[PDB]
């Protein structure tokens, strides 16, 4: 009788039991468009990492600002490459798909290393070096968010987030991927025309869980454990 | 919309939304905000909390509350600690005095100027450039506030703790005007409070008036709009608004407009 | 740690922890007005029993149709006396307060007695006579609803209900008393200008429960029992 | 609203709202609608359920399902009974045949004409009067449907049972057009079904085609508007709509309008 939660989580996270990509694309392009218009905004901003989630969110946002400009409402989408130093063809590939109004590249390593260094000089100490790497990984992710806010604010714009339901379970201002599962993000991208680039918990298992797809009992119990354990 | 609620009615109502209570007693709001912090820590498993101490009264107050909460936890037997952070932007009297009042288990001083300056330069390298003195000021302002949040999260990460935040209801309303973000914290012991209520809480906690009055640049910068004309609201007008005190009608109408424009964007989806 | 439900029920039933009568009156008059307008309706309908709940709901509805007519939108409120035979000054008193556009009187006894009689002739049998009285009480209440729908339908109108939160707990189309407690219904009427006319569970106890008013522990436990037991 | 969802998309979506599944298998929708009725009864403590048998297929089907549910309950050991009601308006072949198919534990015949006629007269006495032949027809129509619901509730009251209802998704959509109410029932074993799906369920339950085809006046009256020009929708158009089958665009656009106008009034509050 646990199946009660599963369905309770999907609804709370907004996962619909059916999915049509065309329908969703249209809906989400409009969300973004209405949002910027209603709020009197002129731009939106997203870091493009080469990952499918930001590729998808970003293409929706480009299409949104294009739909607005057709409206007579002016708006631009600013794509950001945000490397940690000289590490990159995946993001370029993503860029070639997103086709953003603008692309800025901002190196976050100097800020991230300067923060780590100041922490140390300040007497923040780690039992293990691995722990320092974990701390730095999070600094990097946050520095990447700062760069995006910096541009959104200077430009009277907002930051796009890549949040979705599969992500909430497993793992900005405007979230056009809300309610989606992982395979549904992938399918939305495919239909927009993209090419074709945990504790043992997988996205398939999470997607099944959230999707109502009849799946093994044990496994389900498993996914519910991990989620509650968070 | 054949419905035309009175401004006083609209204020009621926003206030409940934000958790501003009709009456306020400082003595036991203190008692209860403490316990809240404590209970949250155990209930989560956490052993530490962290806060940047700016020299300004909200951080002084949230800070002191956190130090009393861990001091309590201990008594309950459940070990835990509070890390205050001093977070200068290079080379402050206000902060040192606040620290003296907070009396944290532990204080780390972390310079955010190198990180802040590096982010600004890399942004300019990347094309957010040819900023005039005020545009750079405004950009630098947000960066510094968010770099400070990064410092607190790192420590919190390192120590299996959480970041104490200073958010309150008056601050939320200010945010309708400014749109200043810093990313947020984990636990908000000042939630529901107005600006004068935070000051009253602090006096109950033993803060002296000089401490109450301190306004560091780091707090002042957060009251500015995103970029550099802006309707100038004061916290005193916001407090009067939320507390339902007699005040200026035009002023109160402005605040409604701003809350309205915000209420929508949250509707969308 | 049960206080969890109490607050959960009040929210689900829509009870606000504060209350201003003027504010509520205004809000509820507008609800009714918008409703009839948005739906292209021309009338609304309520049985006036002399009880405070229907007095209150009805006066709000009269004020609503008056606010619409000031708008240039035409609408009428039809008050109904619905006696069970020659039984009545309480309803007349209520009527004098409601001041409805129209008042119809419809005797429900003949329909109610004809239904009871047909049931009997049909072989519906009761172990006790008391049980027949209970069955008839419900027939009467339902016949009263039919009379109201009959008029709402013939007139392109709708039926006003008297539902509120205290009522849901303890015990139409448009419900202008939704979210209210019993003492708040009484206070709304007082301010509109009305004169001044269970298993041991009372309205005070329910109102306290739903209102967050700090009240005795036991009692609270009691009210929660009765509600769940339903 | 920079969002312009496709009609096919809008149909998807309404359909899920109403619980019309994408595929339908009659054999096990039957199995599962039965169990549902049963489990509801125990879970509530109830020992009886009741339904007016009109001669028409929705009541024939909901009826049969109820009789199998109690027959099951018994097996589960948990005693219970089904009371079918024949509810003539005075002085019908359709109903008697339906009853023969339902094979209820028990049947009561209750004449609703005396009650209906008494309500109409008292309404006229009270001022709903000088009705022309069609206005009286339309008024009488609602009264009769609701008097029938009263009969079922009385029995249900008397027997610590619940009233089985015939509501389904196609009926809900019809209601956007007609606005016909009867007050509702307690347990809706046909919920989520379209009109053709109810017919398919009935055939699975063993109904013969002649039974499937019967349309008593009592069912026909429920498809009319409140008063006596109305856009004429058919159940076949509604079914095509909800099931997402190829169909007329104009037609489907009408149905959207009507569902829209309804979606709002429910928003208000």
């Amino acid at each position: 009788d646990q199946a009660a939660r599963r369905r309770a989580i999907a609804a709370e996270l907004h996962v619909s039991p059916t999915f049509d990509a065309r329908d969703e694309a249209e809906r989400r392009i409009g969300f973004v468009a209405d949002y910027l218009r209603t709020a009197g905004l002129r731009a939106c901003v997203l870091g493009i990492s080469g990952g499918i989630d930001s590729s998808t969110a970003g293409r929706l946002a480009q299409l949104a600002v294009e739909r607005l400009r057709a409206s007579g409402y002016d708006a631009r989408f600013v794509a950001m490459r945000l490397p940690y130093g000289a590490q990159e063809a995946d993001a370029r590939r993503a860029l070639a798909f997103v086709r953003a109004d603008e692309t800025l590249t901002v190196d976050v390593k100097p800020a991230a290393d300067a923060m780590l260094a100041a922490l140390a000089a300040g007497g923040l100490a780690y039992l293990d070096h691995a722990q320092q790497d974990f701390v730095l990984g999070n600094i990097k992710a946050r520095e990447r968010m700062i760069a995006q806010y910096a541009v959104a604010g200077a430009r009277n714009g907002v930051v796009i987030g890549t949040d979705h339901a599969a992500e909430s379970v497993m793992g900005a201002d405007v979230l056009p991927l809300a309610g989606l599962t992982k395979r549904r993000v992938r399918a939305l991208a495919r239909m927009l025309g993209a090419d074709e680039p945990a504790y043992g918990i997988t996205y398939e298992q999470i997607d099944d869980f959230l999707e109502g797809k009849p799946m093994d009992d044990a496994v389900a119990e498993t996914v519910l454990r991990f989620y509650d354990a968070t």
